[PDB]
C-alpha cells in the first residue's frame, strides 16, 4: 500500500487515487509576491481553551494526537471560513535533514517540518461526512524551523519512545495545543486537498506565515520513529512529506498587508 518510499511514494499515488492529478491538490508553493492581501477575510479565531486530548497513535505514516470532538471544545472560526470547525487531530510531516520536511513551501523554501491541526465543519455532523464536501475540512498549517526548543512540544517528544512502531498508541490526555502556536496569526489561505491518500479535495488551507522554532534534539526524536510495525525490519519515519503540486486555477490570499 501507499507510503513515502521509491516504490510506493507520491509519484505512485495517482494509480490508486487518480484525484492525485486533480485541480485542487495540496500542498503548493506559496509565491509570496503573487499572493494578494484580501480585505474580505474576517479575523481568524483559534479557540483551544477547552481542548481535550485523548491519545497519541503511530499510524505508520506519521503520529496523530487525537482529540475529543464530541462537543464544541476546540474550534477554528473566522478568516476564510464560514461557520465552525472542530479540532479532531494534529500531526506533523518532517524530513531526514533540517533542509526539508515541510509540505508547503514559501518562495520554494522548505522548512524542517510542518504541523497540521485538522478541523472539520460542524454543519456536516461528523468528520467522515465532512471530508466528502468541498468546504468540509480546515487545516491550520504551521512551519517548524530548527533553533530554540519549543517548550509546548516537549510533552509530545517525550511520549514518542512509547509509540515507536506502526499501530502503537499511548494515553495523551491534558495536552494543550495552544503551546504549538507562534505569536502571530498572519496567514495565507487557498482551497486544496488532503496531502495523503485519499487526497480528497475538501480542505481550506490556512498556513501561518510565522514558523515556530523547535530544537535539533526535538526533531531528532521525531526521526527515531518507525514506519514499520514491531518485529519488522526498521524503516525510520523520515521524509513523510508530499512535494508541492500544481496551483492550477487557484489564488492564494494573504490575511496581512
Ligand atoms: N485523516 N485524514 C487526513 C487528515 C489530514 C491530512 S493533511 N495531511 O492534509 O493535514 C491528511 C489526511
Ligand atoms: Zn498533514
Amino acid at each position: 500500500h501507499w507510503g513515502y518510499g521509491k516504490h510506493n511514494g507520491p509519484e505512485h499515488w495517482h494509480k490508486d487515487f487518480p484525484i492525485a492529478k486533480g485541480e485542487r491538490q495540496s500542498p503548493v508553493d506559496i509565491d509570496t509576491h503573487t499572493a494578494k492581501y484580501d480585505p474580505s477575510l474576517k479575523p481568524l479565531s483559534v479557540s483551544y481553551d477547552q481542548a481535550t486530548s485523548l491519545r497519541i497513535l503511530n499510524n505508520g505514516h506519521a503520529f496523530n494526537v487525537e482529540f475529543d470532538d464530541s462537543q464544541d471544545k476546540a474550534v477554528l472560526k473566522g478568516g476564510p471560513l464560514d461557520g465552525t470547525y472542530r479540532l479532531i487531530q494534529f500531526h506533523f510531516h518532517w524530513g531526514s535533514l533540517d533542509g526539508q520536511g515541510s509540505e508547503h513551501t514559501v518562495d520554494k523554501k522548505k522548512y524542517a517540518a510542518e504541523l497540521h491541526l485538522v478541523h472539520w465543519n460542524t454543519k456536516y455532523g461528523d468528520c467522515g461526512k465532512a471530508v466528502q464536501q468541498p468546504d468540509g475540512l480546515a487545516v491550520l498549517g504551521i512551519f517548524l524551523k530548527v533553533g530554540s526548543a519549543k517548550p509546548g512540544l516537549q510533552k509530545v517528544v517525550d511520549v514518542l519512545d512509547s509509540i515507536k512502531t506502526k499501530g502503537k498508541s499511548a494515553d495523551f490526555t491534558n495536552f494543550d495545543p495552544r503551546g504549538l502556536l507562534p505569536e502571530s496569526l498572519d496567514y495565507w489561505t487557498y482551497p486544496g486537498s488532503l496531502t495523503t491518500p485519499p487526497l480528497l479535495e475538501s480542505v481550506t488551507w490556512i498556513v501561518l506565515k510565522e514558523p515556530i522554532s523547535v530544537s535539533s534534539e526535538q526533531v531528532l526524536k521525531f526521526r527515531k520513529l518507525n514506519f514499520n510495525g514491531e518485529g519488522e525490519p526498521e524503516e525510520l519515519m523520515v521524509d513523510n512529506w508530499r512535494p508541492a503540486q500544481p496551483l492550477k486555477n487557484r489564488q492564494i490570499k494573504a490575511s496581512f498587508k
